[PDB]
């Protein structure tokens, strides 16, 4: 089991960490969602699907910088919504193919009432997402750590 980002940066068998740089909607009003869709950014596959079933969870998601300060967060994992920053490990997603499949993660961030101005700074760390991979074959328990960075400022109108 291994994963790669949209630009080809990979985390190999056994886990590790990688940076993900995301474009963000430049203007987000109070009452609206800023969507950070990682399903277009992170892709994974099973290296031995003939025999092994891989189990993949969002073990946890943490918020940083402007996102922690200025937004109220929800994460959708495989279509279901949970608090972000997270409060529990999600249900599993199975990877049973050698063909790359998106990691079905998206953040939905809505400004808090005190938010206004540059709510996310370009280049800043906005989130850390931990992908946990196990299987039905052995005792492997690996973490793939995704450090999410903003490519641009996000302005919340006042
Ligand atoms: C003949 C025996 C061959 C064993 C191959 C094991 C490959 O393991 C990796 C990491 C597992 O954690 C993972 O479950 C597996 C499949 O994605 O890929």
């Amino acid at each position: 089991f291994a994963c790669k980002t949209a630009n080809g940066t990979a985390i190999p068998i056994g886990g590790g960490s990688a940076n993900v740089y995301v474009n963000l909607a430049p203007v987000v009003n109070v009452g609206q969602n800023l969507v950070v869709d990682l399903s277009t950014q992170i892709f994974c596959h099973n290296d031995y699907p003939e025999t092994i079933t891989d189990y993949v969870t969002l073990q946890r998601g943490s918020a940083y910088g402007g996102v922690l300060s200025n937004f109220s967060g929800t994460v959708k994992y495989s279509g279901s919504s949970y608090p972000f920053p997270t409060t529990s490990e999600t249900p599993r997603v199975v990877y049973n193919s050698r063909t790359d499949k998106p990691w079905p993660v998206a953040l939905y961030l809505t400004p808090v009432s005190s938010a206004g101005g540059v709510a996310i700074k370009a280049g800043s760390l906005i989130a850390v997402l931990i992908l946990r991979q196990t299987n039905n074959y052995n005792s492997d328990d690996f973490q793939f750590v995704w450090n999410i960075y903003a490519n641009n400022d996000v302005v919340v109108p006042t």
